[PDB]
């Protein structure tokens, strides 16, 4: 049950702004259980690809997280980026809306008129998001253990105990985060998970927006995000090296992993 699409990656090629596959996008016409959606898909991937739903933080919109659209989609995924019903939605609401976006992607996969008909393996899904949307991503993983992977960024939740989570979980953390401090949010969430493949990448002198569109580490962050999603959503062991690697870089202030078999 492996699903290998594309060429054998290299560090240099995963650090590039774009993967091998051409990306098109469209706006969701009638959003079902969320505010608005942009869908990114690869035009000719060679086989069905998994879907990733990405949710912003409090007051934020699609622009905060938009870069992940092409970065992942060009490596063979369907990515939906959402605006929430209200810019002031809390983490549990952000999780329900994340799962509704995945449901409507499974829907547009069965929709002869949609540009993604037949394009999706609906049994291969992942979740990502920023701050309260990263908290929602961890709530989606805890409630839906069939999800293949989770890669939240600068995660925010009112509770740090995610000990139930069995989904392979990569947490991007920002060293200088004053909004969701690492010592009280990202690290405690990471320390709670003992039943899963997990990783903690912390960006040297990073602010709260250190993994957002236009950050100064899209090379490293993008490489790690694609690696983690290819390893765990496709069971593609070509990406085991990149997924589990402790990057030798000054751009990283901390790195931890567990159950990440090479």
């Amino acid at each position: 049950g492996s699903h290998m699409r594309g060429p054998n990656p290299t560090a240099a090629s995963l650090e590039a702004s774009a993967g091998p596959f051409t990306v098109r996008s469209f706006t969701v016409s009638r959003p079902s259980g969320y505010g608005a959606g942009t869908v990114y898909y690869p035009t000719n991937a060679g086989g069905t690809v998994g879907a990733i739903a990405i949710v912003p933080g409090y007051t934020a919109r699609q622009s905060s997280i938009k870069w992940w659209g092409p970065r992942l989609a060009s490596h063979g995924f369907v990515v939906i980026t959402i605006d929430t019903n209200s810019t002031l939605d809390q983490p549990e609401s952000r999780s329900s809306q994340q799962m509704a976006a995945l449901r409507q992607v499974a829907s547009l996969n069965g929709t002869s008129s949609s540009p993604i008909y037949g394009k999706v393996d609906t049994a291969r899904m992942g979740v990502m998001g920023w701050s309260m949307g990263g908290g929602g991503s961890l709530i989606s993983a805890a409630n839906n253990p069939s999800l293949k992977a989770a890669a939240p960024q600068a995660p925010w939740h009112s509770s740090t105990n995610f000990s139930s989570v069995t989904v392979p979980t990569l947490i991007f953390a920002c060293e200088n985060d004053s909004i969701a401090p690492v010592n009280s949010s990202a690290l405690p969430i990471y320390d709670s998970m003992s039943r899963n493949a997990k990783q903690f990448l912390e960006i040297n002198g990073g602010s709260h927006s250190c993994a957002n569109s236009g950050n100064s580490n899209q090379a490293l962050i993008g490489k790690k995000g694609v690696a983690w999603m290819k390893r765990f959503m496709d069971n593609d062991t070509r990406y085991s090296t990149f997924a589990c690697e402790n990057p030798n870089s000054t751009r990283v202030s901390d790195f931890r992993t567990a159950n990440c078999s090479l």
